């Protein structure tokens, strides 16, 4: 009476059916049924219940049964201890804190990261290893994207950008950087119609960030070269705008750079760290406005209420400027534009340099580990190809 | 004779009673006892005592038993040990060095972590989310705390504060700054009002930072207020230091972020890294000491001993400026306002600059693990909340 | 029928013959055969068969069987566990991403880690305590390497590189440095042949680096010699070339340095670590090119269209200049030669430096993480010395 | 025949004798010979042997014997299978080397941190806690300590080191502040004659470091009170030379800090990491090397063979001063005193940055985790004081 024997995997666990039926509606409590003899695999020769599973783990399981609280064996994994609750009936949120993390790690990291010819036309964009001519065409566009970014930065330029003689000297960029953008954008707008031309779930394709930024991109050509056409102060104004909008052109590096898996693995943990990200904000949010004011008020210990030159040795005339002195200080920049000169300053500073240091290294490291982990993850996936199952389940 | 089998949890361990009786006070020794059998849990038919606990762990508990050291076995957690050290009588304070800290961390961290309407009126601070217009209250104080910040930058700023002609031309801050800082004032005391009317336990609500905080801040207006009246210079020189003083505004914060998980892992932090935060400050201390003096004796190798232009061609004209410089090269801060300009002070300022990175490094990653730890722990607390029990005790 | 027990090592595994024929053409399947009474270590008085190996790791290895997913124990090694799947006949590459990289961590840092008196002249070279003279030759080296990297950088230098009046005021370098470069060439040239004299696997001796970069520095004081002695413009031209090519002599350095443990394990850590060095060259370039971009936008907010002052109160010219801000502000050095001046610029300063601490942080971890493992595993073969095996194996 | 039961605390583990006698001189060996019977603890009745041990790492011992590789268990200490080695008598160096490191870790660190009233004059050095007068002993000595380094660095400045006319108007440090350093001196010095009295193992007392510094650092306001007497020039070289040794009063606060358990961690912790810091010191020196090459030759691109010219556009005239740029660079210290102004160097930059934080990263964290470990563990000795054992040996 009240002594119970358990073999699993011919290992005899002993205790007794009130602690069995201490956890009730589970299958060891359904063992500590009257009828568990009819309903479970028992033999009357060595009265005990046979369970073919993991003794060592289901120790664990029992001595959640004994004491109340459920903790995870150190000696396997999370994956695997989760079978075994999900078989023997417990739920896996009754864990403990101090299990928590190290069992809900791998799960947590695997949820982080997770007409003839119209297939052939939508090929254009697709793996440049799938076919023959994608390859070419992928190269293609490697070279315009990288032709039309090196266009952008030498526009910008003065060498490229000289002061001809006009209605004074007005300073034009030379054409041939023009031409050679009309170029790249008439490669481009084909590329855009031969995509268009295959569009399943028009809905996605509009929602999708590479092809807005591929129509925002080619926009500004087109509404330049219609601009052109009608010569009023307004239209030199929206060319100005337009000008300014055309650093949309060194976005289209994304497009190239998606295939990358670090730079997904960096995705993921930018979508997976946004309370540390929020945590970093206020840190520095707070530091910023502590030490501006302090290093204002220490910067004229001493000084006049109302004398005008309070303010004229020093870089910190007020607290919004040592916002940004704060920030460079903190991050350990130090660009020396601005800098304490009392002695008390200079204690404020070095208070700042410390803090900024200590409140910067509180949750990059979280961060880093997130990351970590999610980059070891992936790179598994990529070392582990799928292959046959190589297990035969029991019917 | 002097064989004796514990079966605990159906695994028979066997061992020696003297080897239960080196340990004495204790359960197994008391199983060591002629009258063990009509003490415990005791069968004729095997011969044995049957304990319905984890043999895992009372694998090690016994090794402890047989070799005179208190282990933690590795593959159970901190809190499972302890609670089976708890059952078997085991002193907790026996483990050794090399258990005693992952031992020990659970435990350490959640120490660290841890009239008709009178309520209506003191639900005016309460969670906003408690209630309805609570909500609207916290929103109101939000954007007043906001302004009343904003307003203080802006007063400490030259545009806002312009040389009008005076008695000379004095420079005033414009007054509707002033008439913006008194409605957050009026705002400001009518919440102050309403939260000093529901006042339990007046001694801790005095105690309380924050609203000593809040009466600090709404103080130096109705100071200002009632001075403005008497036309005196000792009035002109408080009013100059109620200007001063009016820096608490930007203390209020803290009552909008006291809510933040982040921030109060941090201050737990903060409090149980005082060792670390010390050691911090005397590595600094000692190496800022050093390589100022050691800068300002290397800067003047080969001059003259009375020479006045000796130190006329050095940014280190004596040693507390050599402080600065050498908590700004070992921060690797870095402003570039004084810097070594010889051969041997360049050597000297690499040992600062190498030396500042190692003692940055050496405690700052410990406070850096106290940190992840405590703010895993409270991550938990809050992705597991408090659930039914579902463990029903045997009587 | 449908029972089998397995004995390993004295402990009693039980499972069903189903469970066992899952897994097929492994040692238990043949196990579930009808002859593995026949075929196996099997007694009829206990119905069970004996193996001699670890029960511990047997069990994760019958779980392997009944659940389908194969993991590794984290109670102990993964070689441990790899000879024990060889030994069970076990594929390794079934291994569950969750144990993938705890276990292929060992095996993974083992694997980056790894005529008379002719051999009497080819001891010259080899380890200087590896015989007698030997030491005195390797201490020669040394010097005259030190000296030649010496002469080289004084040669660089003003003081030894006066303006003699000459066909005008030449600056010509002083001839006791050329003196000192000869000797320590006379000296180079003859360890040269002696090394040449004994060239086993000349095609390897060619190929290796150490050799190559002997020779290429030993050229150019012969080629120097034989200029000299043509005194034309394109004999100078060809001679300022070979002043140029004279780098070569600090690479000597290496030949010296390469017998260093911490120099071999770089060498490893560099050449495992070559997707974590193209991530982070990936992410700085894309940081530096957006924070470029948004800087040279950002410093002229509010600007006319084409006003020549709007790029005259800024250091931001255009975005190639922003490249080597970017740069210098991501990396937290922050020389100071170029800052933001705009409110608008700071944001985009403090974005720039702040994401540059983040993205130096997430692959540097990695590489971090590798040299360590690497470099302890280097030492503890330094450590443990290859000693008698002690182990007599059974034939 | 050939089938051996060993029952290692209740648990029965089945071995063949030619594995156990695979071991030669070993326990299990003298187990598998024909007398173990009559020379251990065996029972005819079940033909097993019984040890009193730990069944869960005799099952790894066993392993050791089975496979030929000893390896240690991941779920218990290596102090705790060090124990069951030295029982079971098998050597520790046999260990490998995916476990040496983590087995040889606590012992590393243990091994890493460890004439009536005559005793009462000693008693004056002696732990201030420890006495009554020790206490004010030692705040005294704190005070004149601190007292002397403020009067040194003091000394140094320039406001109480005015110019007064004298033969000229040479300047002189303000007499008070000797006066201060006397009566310093005159305390010190009794302190030291006083601790001199009593002088047990005077070798050991001499070779004390902190007593040479005391004694270095009171003779030389003797020997200058010596040298005023005599007025000569040669006299007036040997007061400068003094006023140079002065410096050694600033080392006698590590008298002081000598007692801080941090400060005993990190000298600890640099007597251990030997090996690391030369693998940083040569890490920068080659970086230093190359990148101060590479920034000469880049900063000079497409300059003419002899054009004086040539350097007058860069800060890099030369390779040494491209040294202390470079060990700037590295640091991310970043002064600005001298950086890249060519496309080129600016390249060459963003290389010696990268690399300077890569090849600092590389060792410092290798030091970082020895002075956690030594920290965690003297922390240890202090939360765990020795108290009674508990443990009565069996004799
Ligand atoms: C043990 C030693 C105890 C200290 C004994 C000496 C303390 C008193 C020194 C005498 C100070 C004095 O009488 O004159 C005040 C001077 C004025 O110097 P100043 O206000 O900084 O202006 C000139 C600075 N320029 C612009 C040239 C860069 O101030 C100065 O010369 C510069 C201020 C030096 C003190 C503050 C430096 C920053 C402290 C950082 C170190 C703390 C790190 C701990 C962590
Ligand atoms: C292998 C190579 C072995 C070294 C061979 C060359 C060593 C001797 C070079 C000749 C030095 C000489 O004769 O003249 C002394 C010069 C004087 O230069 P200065 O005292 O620094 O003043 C000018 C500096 N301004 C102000 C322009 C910035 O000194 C200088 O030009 C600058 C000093 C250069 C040496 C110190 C630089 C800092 C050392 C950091 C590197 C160590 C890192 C290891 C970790
Ligand atoms: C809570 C507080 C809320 C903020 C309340 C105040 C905000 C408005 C302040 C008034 C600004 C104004 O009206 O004038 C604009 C000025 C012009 O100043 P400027 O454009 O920078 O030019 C002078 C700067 N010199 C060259 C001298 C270095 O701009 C300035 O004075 C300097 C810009 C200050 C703001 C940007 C600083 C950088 C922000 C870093 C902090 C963010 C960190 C979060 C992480
Ligand atoms: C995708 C984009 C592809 C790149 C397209 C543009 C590349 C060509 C730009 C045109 C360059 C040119 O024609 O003129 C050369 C100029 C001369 O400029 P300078 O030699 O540096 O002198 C002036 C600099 N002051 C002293 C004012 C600071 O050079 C310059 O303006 C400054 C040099 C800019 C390039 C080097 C900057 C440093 C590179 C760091 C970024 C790499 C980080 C990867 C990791
Ligand atoms: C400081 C530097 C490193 C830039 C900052 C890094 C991140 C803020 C950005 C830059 C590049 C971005 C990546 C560029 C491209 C892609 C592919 C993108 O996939 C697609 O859009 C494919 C088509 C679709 O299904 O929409 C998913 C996000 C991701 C990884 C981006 C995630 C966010 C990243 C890492
Ligand atoms: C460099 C920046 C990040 C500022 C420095 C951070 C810490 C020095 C300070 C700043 C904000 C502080 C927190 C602001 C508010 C609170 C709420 C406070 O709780 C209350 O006062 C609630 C009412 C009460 O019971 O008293 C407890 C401390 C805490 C977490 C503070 C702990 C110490 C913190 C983290
Ligand atoms: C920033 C500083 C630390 C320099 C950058 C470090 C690495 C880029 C370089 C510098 C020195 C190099 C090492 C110098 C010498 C050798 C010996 C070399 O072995 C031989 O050539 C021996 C003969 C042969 O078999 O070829 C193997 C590479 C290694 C470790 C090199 C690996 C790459 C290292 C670490
Ligand atoms: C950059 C700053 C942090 C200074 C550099 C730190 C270390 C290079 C030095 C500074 C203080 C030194 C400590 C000062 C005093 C002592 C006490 C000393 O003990 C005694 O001399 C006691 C009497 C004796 O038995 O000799 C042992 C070394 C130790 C810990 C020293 C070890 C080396 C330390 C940590
Ligand atoms: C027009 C008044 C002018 N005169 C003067 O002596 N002061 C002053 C007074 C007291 C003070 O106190 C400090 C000191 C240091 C810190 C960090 C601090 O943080 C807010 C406050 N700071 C300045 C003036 O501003
Ligand atoms: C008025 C004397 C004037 N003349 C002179 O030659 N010196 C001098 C002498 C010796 C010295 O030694 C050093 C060198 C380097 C360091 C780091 C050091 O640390 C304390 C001490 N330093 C300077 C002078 O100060
Ligand atoms: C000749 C036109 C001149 N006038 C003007 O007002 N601008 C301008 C307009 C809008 C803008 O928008 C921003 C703002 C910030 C960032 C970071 C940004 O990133 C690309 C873009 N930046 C500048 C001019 O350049
Ligand atoms: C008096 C000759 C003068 N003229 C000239 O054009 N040069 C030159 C030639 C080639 C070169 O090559 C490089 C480039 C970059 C690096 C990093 C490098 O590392 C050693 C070498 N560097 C300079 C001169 O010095
Ligand atoms: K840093
Ligand atoms: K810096
Ligand atoms: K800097
Ligand atoms: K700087
Ligand atoms: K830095
Ligand atoms: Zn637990
Ligand atoms: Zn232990
Ligand atoms: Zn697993
Ligand atoms: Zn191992």
């Amino acid at each position: 009476s009240e002594r119970i024997v358990i073999n699993v995997g011919g290992t005899r666990h002993q205790t007794h059916r009130s602690t069995l039926r201490t956890l009730p509606g589970t299958r060891l409590a359904w063992l500590a049924e009257p009828d568990a003899h009819s309903h479970f695999d028992y033999d009357p020769r060595a009265d005990e219940f046979f369970f073919d599973r993991h003794p060592g783990v289901f120790a664990h399981i029992l001595n959640y049964y004994r004491t109340g609280k459920l903790h995870c064996p150190a000696d396997v994994c999370g994956p695997l201890y989760e079978e075994e609750l999900a078989f023997w009936g417990i739920d896996e949120t009754d864990v403990e804190p101090c299990c928590w993390m190290t069992y809900r790690q791998h799960r947590d990291a695997e949820e982080a990261l997770d007409r003839r010819w119209q297939p052939r036309i939508w090929a254009l964009f697709e793996d440049p290893y799938s076919s023959r001519y994608a390859r070419y065409v992928a190269f293609a566009s490697l070279f315009f994207i990288l032709v039309s970014i090196t266009t952008f930065c030498l526009e910008t330029h003065e060498r490229f950008n000289p002061i001809v003689n006009k209605t004074y000297r007005e300073a034009e960029t030379e054409a041939f950087l023009t031409y050679i953008e009309g170029v790249c954008v008439v490669w481009f707008t084909f590329e855009f119609l031969m995509r268009v031309i295959f569009c399943p779930n028009k809905v996605e394709f509009i929602k999708n960030s590479l092809n807005i930024i591929d129509f925002v991109a080619i926009l500004p050509f087109y509404l330049e070269v219609g601009l052109s056409g009608l010569s009023s102060k307004a239209a030199k104004d929206v060319l100005g705008f337009l000008r300014v909008v055309r650093f949309v052109r060194i976005l289209r590096i994304f497009k190239l750079t998606r295939h990358f898996v670090g730079l997904r693995v960096l995705g993921h943990t930018l979508r997976a760290s946004t309370n540390e990200f929020l945590l970093l904000i206020i840190f520095l949010a707070l530091g910023v406005l502590i030490f501006a004011t302090m290093i204002y008020y220490a910067e004229r210990i001493g000084a006049q209420p109302n004398d005008p030159s309070a303010s004229e040795h020093t870089h910190f005339k007020n607290i919004p400027i040592g916002f940004w002195w704060a920030v460079v200080t903190m991050t350990t920049l130090g660009y020396g534009d601005m800098y304490p000169q009392t002695w008390s300053g200079m204690l404020v500073g070095a208070l700042c340099a410390l803090a900024g240091v200590l409140t910067i290294a509180m949750p990059v490291p979280v961060i880093v580990n997130n990351f970590g982990m999610y980059y070891s993850l992936a790179m598994a996936k990529q070392k582990l190809p799928k292959k046959k199952k190589k297990h035969i389940p029991r019917p």
